[PDB]
């Protein structure tokens, strides 16, 4: 026309959809960040999927790492250097010293044409002038305008010694180059974060904030949040709990297309429900995962087979997978990646989480909320019937079903909860609630035996029963 | 001292008429804040609303660039760049003071401007010896009488104003463009420090950069009437004595699954047969989910939709910042022109955000329908089913004009739900809590909870 | 202390009282801000004061303003420079760049041509933005003594970076003066609070701490809200309330000088409290201001009509006045500002704020009290019956009465509340205390039509669910 600006895709995940099409084309983005945040990954990724997906040569410029250590690191994330170096594809540009930007513009401008590359990468400008926070200004400006005017797209790394500090080292190179981007390690407690973040696009619009990300053997894994994202299919089908009682009590099974929560006290049963859900699956030919996050592979085995259950069967058939690990052994962000890897590999029909209130611990309720909105959203975009248990800090103390306010993100909600009777400790199963179907609305008691749980009736003769002693 | 208005969206209104004329405006932020925008809108609207010629002076970006850039908003930058009216004074150096001056007003004349944008003032000094040299630049500038913008850079969002620490006490003008962490989710404001000589509206100011440039939202000037609208529920408009007035802000509250979702669904339809347009935005539950749930209960938005007499959103409250969804709701109201507007739900933007920024957020929002006579129904879910003692956890009770209480209610191991008017303001109300039931039709309100006290605490003692 | 130091009187709202008589005479005072503060609208508004009030001849150096821009920014608020330096009164000693003892000497010239007693400088930093903290010390040092010799008490202007960090840009000025102020431009979430501070006034005492103050078309207005008074003047004269079975429990209407407030939960009754109280004072031929924050003048006048009440008439008879405002607009010190501003234009009998909940809410408890003590004292120190609202964050529960702490700050609670009866929501007006009369002592019926409250026969009511 014009009327906007051209973008080269990067293929990275998530990165297309934050940037709205990748990289302004011929400009030079800053690629910012402390000790392990990703940068050298980013412009090698940049290079190679440039090359895999589009056959547009790349250009690399180090200057501490060694072009065979270029090549020895990306062998990690299972991609073929080497053989692009030799097909004329790649050219690592080695800028590094041994046992003044002239020389150097020279030799990218060298490699630049013979190879027609379009691409190019340096890692990293900052170790170069390793002077004055002008003098950087100067040398910096003269690399990113002559690099401008070949009309090649390059991506600049910068180092960083704080993670909420200047943007780069000396505070003056993101003033410099038109397109920033921000790579995060934040550490929690004792956990680190990784976000990504596109801080300005001189011309174009793109997604604003941080954006979590995880680095796994296929390179960098973003997750745009809000992209885009409330636009799931929904079924008016029906799927069986794994309990008769409680398919009667939903209006005749759960909802394929659906976030189920079962909560209550701590031994309430949430466990059962989770243990009948999934063998329902398994007893129709379709696969189904337990992620456990409170008991060994070993002890929801013994238990399920308390209930007259056997998972081992379910597992030797391949339709059950048990994925158990300790929530505080990872962060949020590896834990919703882990989750998703597992959902494609196994390709489930049913899923369930044990527990959601165990995820939650010893975290923000904003980065547990995100957390749930990732797990739910994902489920629900690829219709898998989900079943998420949440245990209450008090036990006979009502107020609110979560702690964590997640009733609103769920479709249906199953409460279990203890009833002092007679000096005994009975127990009360209820469909508090069920979008887009009728549901029992008794507080009903059930019972737990080696035959799983009997559901009997409501306590008509009974008030204050929700306050756990009436 | 006389301002020659920006044509900025809110700009003008904080500033109270513009830009004091004939004295350089200081607007310093970090990376990505928006601060050459702003000079590009100071000079492109100058023209196009006055066709008062405007200079513009680049230190690091290219003439090219900014033609390229300028573009994105579609602003002709060719056009007016060469029709006489705008003119770009590089001063970048090869990439292998007085001069400027002189380059400067020999420009401000040879084109005859009122509106000059140096950017960056800060890219040349590479502050003892930049606060003589920035006092030079300004000063000469005073006198050729052109209102100038000039750009600085800032390093901490919190922290200095300028790069060095002069810059804007040699400046008698000073706006502070911020792009502040909100925690994972960003959000820029305007603030004007200091205008010598003239009043302006102190503190921090939310923008947004769109597709219009920039768009800043600044803060009772309103008008209402008698009449009264359906809610969709014959009854409940029977409960609020006629109806819902045209011109009022209704609160439906509640624990979870007790009918908020389900009134919202009414209330957006009682638009739609009536050859009205309603809006529903949607933050908890999919298009698809809402759509077969709409149709559990009878109306069909998917035909409501094709009539054009219905505008269907849906949106995660984390996608953006409080700002940005507000500017989303606004800039959808006036692309639609509806008579009523439904939001589900309140408690779901406040999520994550600070109650400070979540009531700016339902202030400006409400503080629009009314500015229109548009009809609004809120939602808001109750983090306290049953021994709850508040109407809302934000407490928003006294910025809504009517209110639904909707609680569950335990009538011997049966959980029962029980609609109520708490409150309708210049109106009688029913003031008794009814019981209610959900069918696959809606709601039906049945006979009040008679023979039962402590209704409230939801688990009453018969008497 | 016997003999205490002669003080020049500022004639800025507030200053003086925290001063303790004024500047210190014979001294420079040291006024340091951080841009946009009223360093400069401060240093002229102590001249002219001088000159208008005083025939005090005063001298204004600028080191970087033009004395065109000077004069040119002071008709702002309605000032005439221009003028009192035709008359040779005022001098505005330009200084700005295209030394040390030049200056000086130029100074020493116009204070004794002049005859001036008032000399402020502006600033005697970007003097040495063209230096080490060891030159400046010094180099502050000759000034002062120069000016402390000659006899002139001067106000000095420094540039501050930080808004808690050092006093002086070198932190060094802080110490060459006798006195310091500190004028801040705070960010308080968004909202900027500016606040004026005495750091110390060598040989005198003063008000120690921040006291808030705006900048308006009369220049700065600060608020001791500190020690002042508390002396007041009060009367058992009688006022009604418009309900009349409410005067009655009150033991025959609320006191003349006293604060009323109407706390409760949401649609209540508090708004119509207000209306009714309103009404009374447009029948007695008396003036009354309404500052409504929740509802708006429309909203207003036809939520009053709905109650058989001609609000759009009373206005009309010069009789009433609602100022509809928004408490996210401005900060307290802004409101508190325009609420006083109202009082002196109309003079009313009575004022009734709508309300003091919806003006604490995004502010600290401190920051609201000390509204409430100047919205209070105010209305009091005028013998002006004020009638404030307060709504409960809670209902049916409610474990005291205000959220906020301010029932002992109110001399009358109007006491309202929902009462379940029978899957029935009925209210309940009750009067909790009155000062210095006798109350109905009991929570009585209510109800509102078409008309108004119509207190019925009286009944634990106060759990909001009774048995
Ligand atoms: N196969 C892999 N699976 C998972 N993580 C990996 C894998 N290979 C590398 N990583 C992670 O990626 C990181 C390497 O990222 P990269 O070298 O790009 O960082 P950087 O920001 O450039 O660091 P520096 O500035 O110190 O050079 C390592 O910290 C490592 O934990
Ligand atoms: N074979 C059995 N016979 C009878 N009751 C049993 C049997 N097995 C388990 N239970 C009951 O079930 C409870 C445990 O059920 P489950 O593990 O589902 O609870 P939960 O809600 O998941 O608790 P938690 O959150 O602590 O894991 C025990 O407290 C016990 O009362
Ligand atoms: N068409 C568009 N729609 C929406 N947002 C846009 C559009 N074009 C640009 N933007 C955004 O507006 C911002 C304006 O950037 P601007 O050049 O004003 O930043 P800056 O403060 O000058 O940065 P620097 O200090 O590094 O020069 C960009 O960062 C970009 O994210
Ligand atoms: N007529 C007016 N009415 C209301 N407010 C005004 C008026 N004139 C100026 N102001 C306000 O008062 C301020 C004036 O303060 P002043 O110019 O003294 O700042 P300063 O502390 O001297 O700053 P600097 O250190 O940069 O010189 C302006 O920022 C403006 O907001
Ligand atoms: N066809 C139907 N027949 C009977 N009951 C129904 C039917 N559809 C829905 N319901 C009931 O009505 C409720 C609908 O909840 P709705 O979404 O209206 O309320 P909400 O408080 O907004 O919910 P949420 O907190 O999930 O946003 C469900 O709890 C369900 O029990
Ligand atoms: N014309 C009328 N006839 C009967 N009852 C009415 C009428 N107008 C209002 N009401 C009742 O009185 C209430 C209005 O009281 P008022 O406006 O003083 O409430 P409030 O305590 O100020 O509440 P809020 O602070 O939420 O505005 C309404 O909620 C309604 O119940
Ligand atoms: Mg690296
Ligand atoms: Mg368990
Ligand atoms: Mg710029
Ligand atoms: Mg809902
Ligand atoms: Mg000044
Ligand atoms: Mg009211």
């Amino acid at each position: 026309e014009h009327q906007a600006i051209a973008k080269m895709r990067t293929m990275i995940e998530g990165f297309d959809d934050i940037s709205h099409g990748g990289l302004p084309i011929g400009r030079s983005t800053l690629v910012s960040g402390t000790s392990g945040t990703g940068k050298t990954l980013f412009s090698i990724q940049f290079l190679y999927n440039g090359i895999i997906e589009f056959d547009e040569p790349g250009v690399f410029v180090t200057f501490e790492e060694t072009p065979q250590d270029i090549i020895k690191n990306a062998r990690s994330f299972g991609w073929d250097l080497a053989k692009l170096v030799d097909e004329g594809k790649l050219f690592i540009l080695d800028a590094s010293p041994d046992p003044d930007l002239s020389a150097l513009i020279e030799r990218i401008n060298y490699a630049i044409q013979k190879y027609r590359a379009r691409r190019v990468s340096i890692d990293s400008v900052t170790s170069v002038f390793q002077d004055a926070s002008s003098v950087v200004r100067r040398e910096l400006f003269r690399l990113v305008a002559r690099l401008k005017q070949i009309g090649a797209t390059t991506v600049m790394t910068t180092e960083r010694i704080e993670e909420y500090g200047p943007i780069a080292r000396y505070g003056v190179e993101e003033f410099v180059s038109d397109n920033v981007v921000i790579l995060r390690n934040v550490l929690e407690g004792e956990r680190r974060r990784r976000t990504l973040e596109i801080l300005k696009l001189r011309g174009t619009s793109h997604m604003k904030g941080e954006y979590p990300f995880t680095i796994t053997d296929h390179g960098i894994n973003i997750f745009p949040l809000g992209a885009m994202r409330l636009t799931q299919r929904s079924s008016n089908v029906r799927v069986s709990s794994g309990v008769v009682r409680l398919d009667e009590m939903c209006g005749g099974g759960f909802f394929k297309d659906s976030i189920i929560l079962a909560t209550g006290a701590t031994g309430t049963g949430k466990t059962l429900l989770v243990s009948r859900f999934v063998e329902n699956a398994c007893a129709n030919k379709e696969r189904a995962i337990l992620f456990a996050y409170e008991e060994s592979r070993a002890q929801l085995l013994r238990n399920a087979y308390s209930w007259g259950m056997d998972f081992e069967e379910m597992e030797r058939q391949n339709l059950l997978k048990i994925v158990c690990a300790y929530p505080e052994s990872a962060g949020l962000e590896d834990h919703l990646q882990i989750i998703k890897s597992e959902i494609n590999d196994f390709k489930p029909a049913r899923i369930a989480i044990d527990s959601l209130s165990a995820l939650a611990r010893g975290v923000s309720n904003n980065a547990f909320r995100q957390f749930v909105i990732g797990v739910t959203g994902y489920a629900k975009q690829e219709e898998i019937t989900g079943l998420f248990t949440n245990t209450s800090d008090q036990f006979m103390g009502a107020h609110s079903i979560t702690d964590s306010h997640i009733s609103t993100i769920t479709d249906t909600i199953i409460l279990l909860q203890y009833v002092e009777i007679r000096g005994e400790m009975s127990r009360a199963i209820n469909v508090f609630k069920m979008r887009g179907s009728w549901h029992d609305k008794a507080i009903r008691e059930f019972m737990i035996s080696d035959k799983g749980p009997d559901i009997k009736d409501s306590f008509r003769n009974f008030e204050r029963i929700i306050s756990g002693s009436p």
